[PDB]
DNA sequence: GGCTACAGGACTC
DNA sequence: AGGAGTCCTGTAGCC
């Protein structure tokens, strides 16, 4: 298998750039304003000008404002970004039919059937960039290798506005010299559990006993890392089918009062049903973030599709069950729908 | 022992 | 300290 991965660079910021090029060269911070008070919320993304000075995704807008007060701060406009993304994804469809759209700004192409060797792939990646640069004036980063993981790793090493192939020898060099924390799916909690155990690099998972590693990180993550380390990871590029849709909103004040949480719950439901479109869910989950930022949720599956009016009703009962079974105040509340009708 | 549904955890961002 | 979505795991109810 040969896999080409494309990752759009600083995507939300770059779209804002394209809709207003006067922004180009200045630091740009796309934000999610929670609506508690002036500048409550977080940075969803920043362009590389802003990232130099430390303003990056996840930090609070307040923290960012300290560092770059003259930077342009823009509210997230996801609908816009999604339409730019859908257009870019169809351009990619012209270069392969086996396409896996992984997020709003990431896609894998199986380019076995389209390419013979890696240097031919690298020219294919130059074509794809320039097409996207011409058509949408969006820079992207391309990663090419033997599988999805190492193509993503390639693009991680090359962004922004980069191209890179990791050949079959490079893969073997990475197996034993890549900080295992740079492997997709290995976050901070799992990184630690690997150190607190011995494993700093992928090759190390072959020397530890399986049950010991399985004990720490779980069967699936152990099987995954092992398969990567043996160079036997080969998972297919397959079309991703959306499995759930939902909305969570931040309330202006924390609360355990049913009657003042309800309006936010109901808006989240109205917004979620719009977004559902023609999809009919058989399952609903109410999700709350407590004041100490812990996530609590209750859900029910139905032997039939959930009408909006049933959503309204079941959601209050599920919310009541949260209030009853968990004693902490609620800060954020929404819903999530799943198990769609086929 | 092994299957299915839930509620939480971890990760991608 | 926002918002969205996925896969995985421990537990319980049931063959
Ligand atoms: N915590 C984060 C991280 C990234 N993002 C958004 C969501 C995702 O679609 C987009 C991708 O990130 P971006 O292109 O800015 O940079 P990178 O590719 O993530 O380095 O940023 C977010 O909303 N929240
Ligand atoms: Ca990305
Ligand atoms: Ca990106």
């Amino acid at each position: 298998m040969i896999v080409l991965f494309v990752d759009f660079d600083y995507f939300y910021a770059q779209v804002e750039e394209v809709l207003n090029p006067s922004l180009k060269g200045k630091p740009v911070v796309v934000c999610v304003f929670s609506g508690r008070f002036e500048d409550s919320g977080a940075v969803a993304t920043a362009n590389y000008e802003a990232r130099k000075f430390g303003v990056k995704a996840g930090i609070p807008i307040v923290e960012a404002k300290k560092i770059l007060p003259n930077a342009v701060y823009l509210p997230m406009r996801k609908e816009v970004y999604q339409q730019v993304s859908s257009r870019i994804m169809n351009l990619l469809r012209e270069y392969s039919e086996k396409i896996e759209i992984a997020s709003i700004d990431e896609a894998y192409l199986d380019i076995s059937d389209k390419v013979r060797d890696y240097r031919e792939a690298y020219n294919l990646g130059l074509e794809i960039k320039n097409k996207i640069l011409e058509k949408e004036k969006i820079t992207v980063t391309v990663g090419i290798s033997k599988n999805k993981v190492f193509a993503k790793i390639a693009a991680d090493m090359a962004k922004p506005n980069g191209i890179k192939v990791i050949d079959d020898e490079e893969v073997k060099r990475l197996i034993r010299e890549l900080d295992i924390a740079d492997v997709p799916g290995i976050g901070n909690i799992t990184a630690e559990k690997l150190k607190k155990l011995g494993i700093n690099k992928l090759v190390d998972t072959l020397s530890i006993e399986f049950d010991k590693l399985k004990g720490m990180i779980g069967e699936a993550k152990a099987k995954y890392l092992i398969s990567l380390a043996r160079d036997e990871y080969n998972e297919p590029i397959r079309t991703r089918v959306r499995k759930s849709i939902g909305r969570i909103v931040t309330m202006k004040r924390n609360s355990r009062n049913l009657e003042e949480i309800k309006p936010y719950l109901f808006r989240a439901i109205e917004e979620s049903y719009y977004k559902l479109d023609k999809r009919i869910p058989k399952a609903i989950h109410v999700v709350a973030v407590t004041e100490d930022l812990d996530i609590v949720s209750r859900g029910r599956t139905f032997p039939h599709g959930i009408s909006k009016e049933t959503a309204y009703s079941e959601s209050v009962k599920l919310l009541q069950k949260i209030l009853e079974e968990d004693e902490r105040k609620i800060r954020r509340i929404g819903v999530r729908f799943s198990k769609f009708i086929e």
